[PDB]
DNA sequence: CGGCTGGAAATTTCCAGCCG
DNA sequence: CGGCTGGAAATTTCCAGCCG
């Protein structure tokens, strides 16, 4: 028999809660999931009906796959993975109560430690290799179910993974936003010189995007004016037509290059210099 | 015979680093220093040449001078004081390998027994009247410096100490700078709006204090336009007088209420309307 | 009306670029 | 080198506006 990922974690959106962020961890949603329109993880298990267990794991995100630090926590949780006894009465399996415990660096040995004690290594990564850089702001679920063989023994299906699941709370996957901005008005000619204010950005990552209809200009700047990750002096690029006689509404906004991720846009009204 | 501070450590700009970072922390300037001619903390023994020994242990910034969790690391220090054999053929003298490493607050236990075990008690604070919080971003020298008598015997000089030495890391204790500022002319009617990005103040504790002779205005904005702590949107206050007949630059400056502290002024040069 | 939780901040680590 | 730095991560604790 085989299971299926017919709803696939959000990839980016949650953040992971060290052991004190508060009380909750969250519950990761699906793919699909919305503030009308909430889906989950959900599995599928082909060519299977009746008695059996499901166990999720957490996983590096990369190749050699081995059991991450991190933790699952929620309803049926324990050790950093999730194992509830699955439904005879349903195939379609949906998770709408787990969350991503993140653990600190330091803290990490102890984590793998729990992880070899209490036998949670989906792949079974040769102890050898518990070591490396785990990537810790990335991990993937892992689907690990077991339903009876014919003899009504249990049988341990294959290992289904999803796609990475991303922590929001990191550096490149926190969204982009416009707070403040000096003048939202300008010549077309370019060169005034704007002061934006925004979210924490990373000035290494980070770029003042400007757009129209058939236009496209990234305003002047340098790592330099990036004032404490949220602030931006850069200077807005010419329009297209430099000759204006009449003001002419384009859009401004934040993007970033790695992702190619925008903010929500900012008029900005190009006018006759 | 008596120690006297000639020369008193620069009270703000630097923070303190923790052990983390080194045992060994960058070295306390003198409050005179500039990039042209460095300066660095300096006593002077009034009544008194030959041998001796001087000892820097760091002690509470108020009255009750315990001392404090913190260290003072470089050369020849240990235990969180400095210690070494006075020049007996000089009365200045200077330290200039002198840092100090701030302890976590969940450290401060284990740091007091510290003091106790090795007797670093400038003031012989009884342990009844040690008991209380330590301001973990305020520091003073405490100079004990030990001569001889004519006679011959050790004499212990009483003990002198510096003015607090403020963290950086701290933004009420911090120094006041203003980095950037998108105008540095506006009306003397006032009401330009300016952005001014600065280090890390408190929303409920900064001010912007425009000054002349015989002349102070501050700079209208609300704690809802301090942008995380690096930035102020402000508009500009009126000039004495709304006549001019040419630029009358006055200087712009940081102001932090709680200490009636100021930022190095900038200059500000108020137009006629 | 006070107890729950983002968004702000305070606190601690780590790191790159540098300058003698 | 390495020690400085200054800046930003990583983490933890704050806090005000919810909410009920």
């Amino acid at each position: 028999p085989y299971v299926e990922i017919i709803e696939q974690p959000k990839q980016r959106g949650m953040r992971f809660r060290y052991k004190c962020e508060g009380r909750s961890a969250g519950s990761i949603p699906g793919e699909r999931s919305t503030d009308t329109t909430k889906t989950h993880p959900t599995i599928k298990i082909n060519g299977y009906t009746g008695p059996g267990t499901v166990r999720i794991s957490l996983v590096t995100k990369d190749p050699p796959h081995r059991p991450h630090p991190h933790e699952l926590v929620g309803k049926d949780c324990r050790d950093g993975y999730y194992e509830a006894d699955l439904c005879p009465d349903r195939s379609i399996h949906s998770f709408q109560n787990l969350g991503i415990q993140c653990v600190k660096k330091r803290d990490l040995e102890q984590a793998i430690s729990q992880r070899i004690q209490t036998n949670n290594n989906p792949f079974h990564v040769p102890i050898e290799e518990q070591r490396g850089d785990y990537d810790l702001n990335a991990v993937r679920l892992c689907f690990q179910v077991t339903v009876r063989d014919p003899a009504g023994r249990p049988l341990l299906l294959t290992p289904v993974l999803s796609h990475p699941i991303f922590d929001n709370r990191a550096p490149n996957t926190a969204e982009l936003k416009i707070c403040r901005v000096n003048r939202n008005s300008g010549s077309c000619l370019g060169g005034d010189e704007i002061f934006l204010l925004c979210d924490k950005v990373q000035k290494e990552d980070i770029e003042v995007y400007f757009t129209g209809p058939g236009w496209e200009a990234r305003g002047s700047f340098s790592q330099a004016d990036v004032h404490r990750q949220v602030a931006i002096v850069f200077r807005t690029p010419p329009y297209a037509d430099p000759s204006l006689q009449a003001p002419v509404r384009v859009s401004m906004q934040l993007r970033r290059p790695s992702d190619r991720e925008l903010s929500e846009p900012m008029e900005f009204q190009y006018l006759p210099d």
